[PDB]
């Protein structure tokens, strides 16, 4: 009953903890994938000041 | 024992599974650091090429 009750408390701790990592994984992802847009933006806008830049140029 | 070895193989699925939420989580947030760093280093070189046809300019 301890060996499952343990490894409960266990498996059930890492899960809040896997599932934390999941939310800051996803956290991560979403705050990432804002920032990955972010970058594409200004990448884009980056570009696009580089295209303006060269034809200033 | 079975509530705690059903509640065990659940935490243990649910953690198997919030491993895979994180893992993909993961994957996703890696896919995402791998255009950060890809889209960040061309926003970089965007804005160095861009820096460049400044000077140039």
């Amino acid at each position: 009953l301890d060996k499952y009750s343990e490894a409960l408390k266990d498996a059930q701790e890492k899960l809040e903890l896997a599932e934390k990592k999941a939310t800051d994984a996803e956290a991560d992802v979403a705050s990432l994938n804002r920032r990955i847009q972010l970058v594409e933006e200004e990448l884009d806008r980056a570009q696009e000041r580089l295209a303006t830049a060269l034809q200033k140029l």
